């Protein structure tokens, strides 16, 4: 587990009240002076505070300590560190976790750029002295609390209004000098804990604190976690009732106006070429075997539920999908098939669905099989406190909820195929900050500047069409009329704000 160790946090004043925070592997929370050739003269760095838990591996004696430098230490009871050899011990047990925390303040930097290196050695019963393996060490579960760092979440309102970015270490956002090597600025809240509207919290987002699953535009405090399922169709199979196969395509919905939705779907079209050459009355029904495919254009992963799709030709419905749940061959990957391509799909009626002459009429004139997975999703994976294990949680469905309320739609299909994304906006009609419809298209589908410049690995941007909805398209008429293109920054964003992209 990449993300495994003690957090640190790092003050220019001789007094904490922030500057930095980086992780630290282990033992050694360091912080080379090769990775502050980024920060001003304020290189010299003055206290520290590491905070998380703990682990051990046998129940024993354990003594901290330090080479030097004036620090404390809060082993649930104790206080230590400083520097001496003798110490007072403190009983640790394996099984058991402890919140920790290790204080310091050097009033003189004699260091330029300021190494700090500071070491922490634990030594046992037996002579056995080293670092502290990050076998043991665990960082602290930022995950918002139960019912000046207002939300209380690892970070200042500071860093949260006037923004912060995060290079391999962490830290506030520094316009020029920063956005040069191509760093993504982070937007925050003051007053919640996760903007986004989701289990993650900001700090632990941006981190990565997060399952590894989920997809990197996800990583944002601004772009929400949630995945959005669905089921795609690959060729229906229909015969007599006691043989018409037909290739067809599928396609992501985004159903216009004359829209406040978010749930999945996908429409459905039928290729009426004849492939080959080529006795229906009327009282007679019919037999038809499909086979469909599942699909992940969310930002996250699910695990237990298996949403319930609604196929229907028309309004007149014909069958409905019901997903497994507690069952599966492997998770829904972000971006990922159920099967996966690696596999055979999944036929409707494997080794029923029925249908009227008046609806065999229907099926056949123009072509259609409508496919609207409700909203149904099961379990997904929550960071846990003692054994730092991902694990799966107790459902998903009461966490979409709050996401819609907060944030905007926005679709794609640039790489390959569909990817949906929901980009966090408070309504028109306290808390929230502002977005526009670019900084939105910066962390939906990553697409930054190289020279001030929107590009998607370096394809151009007047490469890629536009889909809006009704709404905002007069609502981007007053938008654009009081502006003028160019600037692409005055295009606000609100919630449930309809939007696709396709390109040319």
């Amino acid at each position: 587990f990449t993300i495994n160790g003690l957090m640190g946090y790092y003050f220019e004043n001789d007094f904490f009240n922030l500057n930095i925070i980086s992780p630290t592997l282990d033992g050694n929370l360091t912080f080379s002076k090769e990775d502050i050739n980024s920060i001003l003269g304020n290189k010299i760095i003055k206290s520290a505070r590491w905070i998380g838990l703990i682990k051990p591996s046998i129940t024993g004696e354990y003594i901290l300590s330090t080479n030097s430098p004036n620090c404390r230490v809060e082993l649930n009871g104790e206080i230590f560190n400083l520097s001496l050899n003798t110490s007072n011990t403190v009983n640790l047990i394996q099984g058991n976790v402890y919140d920790i925390r290790i204080e310091q303040l050097m009033s003189e930097n004699q260091l330029l750029k300021n190494y700090e290196g500071i070491k922490l050695y634990w030594e046992t019963s037996d002579i056995i002295k080293e670092i502290i393996p990050s076998e043991v060490l665990l960082k602290p579960n930022y995950s918002n609390t139960n019912e000046r760092d207002t939300d209380r979440d690892g970070i200042p309102d500071e860093w949260e209004i006037n923004g912060y970015t995060v290079m391999n270490q962490k830290a506030v956002a520094w316009d020029d000098k920063f956005a040069a090597n191509g760093y993504k600025k982070y937007v925050s809240n003051p007053f919640k804990p996760c903007t986004a509207n989701d289990p993650y919290t900001d700090f632990e987002k941006v981190s990565g604190q997060i399952d590894p699953s989920v997809s990197m535009v996800a990583r944002d405090p601004m772009i929400s976690a949630y995945p959005i399922v669905g089921v795609q169709m690959e060729r229906l199979v229909v015969s007599k009732s006691e043989s018409t196969s037909h290739s067809s395509t599928n396609i992501n919905t985004v159903g216009a106006e004359v829209s406040a939705s978010a749930n999945y779907s996908h429409t459905w079209q039928n290729t009426s070429t004849v492939d080959d050459t080529t006795s229906i009355n009327t009282a007679e029904s019919a037999y038809i075997n499909p086979n469909i495919r599942y699909y992940n254009t969310g930002t996250a992963p699910v695990y237990n539920v298996t949403p319930t799709t609604t196929i229907v030709i028309d309004k007149q419905s014909v069958a409905t999908i019901k997903g497994q749940e507690s069952l599966i061959g492997d998770y829904l990957n972000p971006g990922g098939t159920y099967p996966i391509i690696g596999e055979p799909p999944m036929a409707l009626n494997t080794m029923l669905i029925p249908i009227n002459y008046n609806q065999l009429k229907s099926i056949d004139n123009g072509g259609t099989v409508m496919l609207s997975t409700s909203q149904f999703t099961g379990n997904f994976a929550k960071y846990n406190s003692n054994g730092n294990l991902v694990t799966d949680g107790n459902n998903w469905g009461p966490y979409l909820g709050t996401i819609k309320s907060t944030t905007a739609s926005l679709t794609l299909s640039l790489p390959d195929q569909t990817t949906q994304v929901a980009v966090v906006a408070p309504n028109f009609s306290d808390k929230t900050p502002r977005l526009t419809l670019e900084q939105a298209l910066v962390k939906a589908f990553r697409l930054e500047k190289k020279n001030g410049k929107f590009y998607f690995h370096g394809m151009e941007i007047s490469k890629i069409q536009v889909f809006l909805d009704r709404n905002t398209n007069v609502d981007f008429e007053n938008q654009l009329k009081n502006t003028a293109n160019k600037d692409i920054m005055n295009c606000i964003i609100k919630r449930n704000m309809n939007i696709l992209v396709k390109v040319i």
